[PDB]
């Protein structure tokens, strides 16, 4: 019956899926990271050895969408991705089978953000697959040497290395690839600096 216009009103749903997993190469935190940059990931599930899927419960529709829009042939690890949808309400903690190790996890309101909009959706930052990673939070201890020594000890192509808009606390770097600048993120986001001043990292619009 009544379709050829389903949506607007009731549209957006927050709960995603992640499919076309290679087994090995996809992890629970690789996944958190990108959903949690594109949006603000709410809670994170895996189908371990069940489907070659991930259930990734996102911030809302236009969030979820962007992560599916950006991920969709971002070849993270290096399989043609097919992250799609679920609608599925929320996730509340399941199964023996299921939880035991951290197939499940409960990420709720992770405090890293970078958004921290009080009930905004502003969207300036996000930037589709580029090699140039935005770095933040530096106490008066480390420097560009040590931040750059970090994207240099992970394996890295570290193209360039900089300081942000005007102000200058924040830091910017560029690897050679996303394949890398992505991998290097998954490394450095919330990089356990010490006493909860852990590293914040994403994909920048500025340059080198």
């Amino acid at each position: 019956g009544r379709i050829a216009i389903p949506g607007l009103a009731g549209a957006g749903n927050s709960v995603l899926l992640v499919s076309n997993l290679n087994p090995e190469r996809v992890t629970p935190q690789s996944l958190f990271i990108l959903f949690g940059v594109y949006g603000d990931v709410q809670r994170v599930k895996i189908l371990f050895n069940k489907k070659e899927n991930a259930l990734v419960q996102m911030a809302d529709g236009n969030q979820a969408q962007l992560a599916m829009s950006h991920l969709n042939g971002h070849k993270l690890h290096g399989k043609p991705i097919r992250i799609t949808l679920s609608k599925h309400q929320n996730v509340q903690l399941p199964r023996e089978g299921q939880e035991d190790q951290g197939l499940t996890k409960d990420y709720g309101n992770s405090p890293l953000h970078r958004f921290k909009k009080p009930g905004s959706k502003n969207f300036q930052n996000i930037f589709p697959p580029s090699a140039t990673l935005h770095l933040s939070n530096i106490p008066p201890s480390v420097s560009e040497e040590d931040l750059k020594v970090l994207f240099s000890s992970n394996g890295g192509v570290v193209k360039g290395f900089k300081f942000f808009q005007k102000d200058r606390k924040m830091a910017l770097i560029q690897m050679g690839s996303v394949e890398e600048a992505v991998q290097a993120l998954i490394d450095l986001h919330n990089h356990d600096l010490g006493e909860n001043h852990h590293l914040r990292v994403s994909f920048s619009k500025s340059t080198i």
